[PDB]
């Protein structure tokens, strides 16, 4: 693991922020950990998650399968170290609410509580997809909850400069 993050705008003290798409940083930056907004099954569908498994070949949905049927499914604000295959060392996979189907969007907060046992991470920003919590928002609760170093990457330039004039 290098970590060499390079181009992010520092937002404070340990967030960063780049318009990137998380997948070719993870390649350049070769970061420790790399973080999935996941669901509970670990079933890495679309989006972020789907992403990531399609670059590692569909081997993290191998892995994630074995996982949840040995372990059962995560809880809702929890998360679990897997392997990060070719993208990093570890993947931290991190459920945050599904906010549209009616999840409790305080679990944000316990989503972003797990990248504390992490010295650096590349990172999305959680339930910002399809799970429909405010990028803005999500972002909010990151900056008020992580005390590590987080490097979030944003695909989407127009939500990038949204968030960063937020």
């Amino acid at each position: 693991p290098v970590n060499s993050f390079s181009g992010y705008l520092k937002l404070t003290d340990n967030v960063y922020i780049k318009n990137a798409d998380i997948v070719e940083e993870a390649k350049k930056v070769k970061p420790t950990v790399v973080v999935n907004a996941a669901n509970v099954y670990l079933k890495h569908g679309g989006g972020v998650a789907g992403a990531l498994n399609k670059a590692t070949n569909n081997a993290m949905q191998v892995e994630s399968d074995d996982y949840i049927a040995t372990n059962g499914p995560l809880k809702v604000g929890g998360s679990c170290v897997l392997s990060g295959h070719n993208l990093a060392k570890h993947c931290l996979h991190v459920v945050g609410p599904n906010v549209n189907k009616g999840e409790d969007i305080q679990l944000l907060k316990s989503a972003y509580e797990n990248f504390n046992q992490h010295e650096v991470l590349l990172a999305p920003l959680l339930s910002a997809g399809i799970f429909g919590a405010d990028p803005i928002h999500s972002l909010r609760v990151c900056v008020d909850t992580v005390r590590t170093n987080v490097y979030l990457a944003v695909f989407d330039k127009n939500l990038y400069d949204k968030l960063v004039s937020s």
